[PDB]
């Protein structure tokens, strides 16, 4: 299911999310979500900012799945799936760099 997801790009790692989401032609808002490098059944939400400050530049924001079943990255505000939690944070930045835009292309 999340496996099925284009914008799950699974086992790869912090630097190699960053080096696809540092192509110019990316804009705000890119995206992936992938396996967290080192802190078992957590996942990483990678998104690429822009700003005349930094330019391109890449954050990175843990995502957390309790067996009670939610998904979130504030615990304030959980998912019952990480669909879901993507469509939220692609209406809301909240504390995000942006709100989440298009799929990073490979
Ligand atoms: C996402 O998993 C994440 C959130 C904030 C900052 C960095 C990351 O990417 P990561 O795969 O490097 O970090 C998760 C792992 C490795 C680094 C320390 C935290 C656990």
């Amino acid at each position: 299911s999340i496996q099925a997801e284009e914008w799950y790009f699974g086992k790869i790692t912090r630097r190699e999310s960053e080096r696809l989401l540092l192509n110019a032609e990316n804009p705000r808002g890119t995206f992936l979500v992938r396996e967290s490098e080192t802190t078992k059944g957590a996942y990483c939400l990678s998104v690429s900012d822009f700003d005349n400050a930094k330019g391109l530049n890449v954050k990175h924001y843990k995502i957390r799945k309790l067996d009670s079943g939610g998904f979130y990255i504030t615990s304030r505000t959980q998912f019952n799936s990480l669909q879901q939690l993507v469509a939220y944070y692609s209406k809301h930045a909240d504390g995000l760099c942006h709100r989440l835009t298009t799929v990073c292309p490979t």
